[PDB]
């Protein structure tokens, strides 16, 4: 396995996404959600929550274990590993296509927080923020797409719904919810078995 640097994603964007349309845009959304679901399928967490936020990014929070919050080599975090280092690795790809991307992990009565940005350079490390219950333990993501990248950045509501609702579906008794801040929209989906 050769590892390489997000500049590698940047230069051949469509052999990780397939394209930079709207497809692409919105396989950067499943990448994220579908780690979150990963978690949940595993028994961790029972609702992963979704946001296009106004300013046109988008937020995954799942209540899953919380990502590693340790070091890797030389000081540096496992989730700065995870997030920089590609493996061709979902994570590694959101970040080197967007402008700028926001981790936070909770867990151990602990909050931390990473913030990324132009193409997944970290501008900080992790570092703690604050606090919460000790039961308490997550990952939100957050990401804005790149659009100098991308032929549109607009999410589309519609399309999200419908791979949450199947995602919902697929998994059992885990709730999945979308809300959408440029037009107040909002849906939930859970099924019982
Ligand atoms: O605490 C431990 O020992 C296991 C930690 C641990 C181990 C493996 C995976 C996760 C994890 C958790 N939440 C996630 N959300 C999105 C990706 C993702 C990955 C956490």
């Amino acid at each position: 396995q050769v590892l390489e640097g997000l500049d590698a994603v940047r230069k051949r964007p469509g052999m990780y996404i397939g394209s930079t349309d709207g497809a692409g845009l919105h396989h950067l959304v499943w990448e994220i959600v579908d780690n979150a679901v990963d978690e949940a399928l595993s028994g961790f967490g029972d609702r992963i929550d979704v946001t296009i936020n106004k300013d046109g990014s988008l937020t995954v929070q799942d209540h899953g274990r919380g990502m590693p919050t340790g070091m890797h080599a030389m000081g540096i975090p496992t989730v700065e590993v995870i997030f920089t280092i590609l493996h061709a690795v979902g994570s590694s790809v959101v970040n080197a296509l967007s402008s700028w991307l926001e981790v936070e992990i909770t867990r151990d009565g602990a909050v931390y927080k990473q913030r990324f940005e132009n193409g997944g350079k970290p501008v900080t490390t992790l570092k703690k923020i604050g606090t919460a219950l000790k039961s308490k333990t997550g990952t939100k993501v957050t990401f804005m797409p790149d659009a100098t990248i991308f032929s549109t950045t607009d999410f589309k509501y519609n399309t999200i719904s419908e791979r949450l609702n199947e995602s919902a579906f697929l998994l059992k008794n885990v709730t999945l919810s979308l809300t959408d801040k440029r037009t107040d929209e909002a849906i939930e989906f859970h099924y019982e078995n």
